[PDB]
């Protein structure tokens, strides 16, 4: 039961947020991330622009980077298109200092995420979370609050870590520090399991929105999709991912991530 398995591991999300809050810890993560999770950003993103371009046929006219950190996806989204509304979202005093200092035409807002509506009204093209649901106290609660920020034509894309794939992230830990922040960043997440349940209680009660769940690497869209071709005839995506093959071992040593999808066609 998805509502009590969010509440019983409650606790769990709460330590791994100190990994972003805490000073000393806060030190560690940022090295990490920095290091180990930067080279999927490109693909992250460009899969969403494809979905987006292979779904609806235009581009999006906003995007909204939840727990947006230094405003890395922000920027790379910036230098892509011409105009486009770019909202960034962080509880992070200092990441938003550092996003605001890129000197970007974006908006770059600092509160919990589960405040979003105090400061955007705006219905929503797209709304990314990458690499941070498992932070949140309360993600069924900030899923259904963004579901009302979405467009008519719009889609929530969520990576994030697996819980069962630890063990493969332990191997990317180059201290004994950055064991311990993955060894309660893996904790905080969800299975697989727990993921599909969550997007189908946030997804079915709601006209016009449905969901999609996977990890595959590639949007969670396995080989025989036909949406998966439609993502792959775009020339961005096939050239980030091709890009990207000297960063990476064999896909069985490497963690697996959750991919979920909240695409809303009224
Ligand atoms: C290119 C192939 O990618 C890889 O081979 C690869 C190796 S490690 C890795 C990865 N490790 C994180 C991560 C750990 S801690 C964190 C923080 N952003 C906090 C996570 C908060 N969420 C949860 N705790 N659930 N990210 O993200 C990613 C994509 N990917
Ligand atoms: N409730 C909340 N609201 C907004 N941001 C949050 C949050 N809880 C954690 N965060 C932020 O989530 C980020 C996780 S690490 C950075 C994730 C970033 N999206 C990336 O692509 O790598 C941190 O910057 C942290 O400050």
């Amino acid at each position: 039961e998805i509502e009590t398995i969010v509440r019983e591991s409650e606790a769990n999300r709460i330590q791994a947020q100190t990994w972003f809050s805490h000073p000393e810890k806060s030190k560690v993560s940022f090295r990490y991330d920095e290091r180990e999770t930067s080279s999927i950003r490109s693909i992250s993103i460009e899969t969403f622009l494809s979905f987006y371009s292979s779904k609806f046929n235009r581009e999006p006219y906003s995007v909204l980077d939840i727990g947006c950190g230094q405003g890395q996806v922000i920027q790379y989204l910036n230098s892509r298109f011409q105009k486009i509304e770019l909202t960034g979202i962080d509880s992070s005093a200092q990441a938003i200092s550092s996003a605001k200092k890129l000197g970007i035409n974006a908006s770059f807002i600092c509160s919990n995420a589960e405040n979003i509506m105090q400061y955007v009204s705006k219905k929503q093209d797209i709304i990314f979370i990458h690499l941070c649901f498992g932070l949140f106290k309360n993600p069924i609660a900030i899923v259904n609050t963004l579901i009302h920020l979405l467009s008519d034509q719009s889609c929530i894309y969520i990576v994030d870590l697996d819980r069962n794939s630890l063990g493969e992230g332990l191997n990317t830990a180059q201290s004994r520090e950055e064991e311990a922040y993955l060894k309660d960043q893996y904790r905080a997440s969800l299975t697989m399991e727990e993921f599909k349940q969550l997007l189908h209680v946030v997804t079915k009660e709601q006209h016009g929105v449905s969901f999609h769940v996977g990890n595959s690497f590639i949007g969670g869209f396995d080989e025989t999709s036909s949406q998966f071709f439609s993502l792959m005839r775009n020339r961005n995506l096939q050239d980030a991912l091709r890009t990207s093959v000297g960063e990476q071992l064999k896909q069985s040593q490497m963690p697996a991530l959750l991919h979920g999808w909240i695409i809303k066609n009224k």
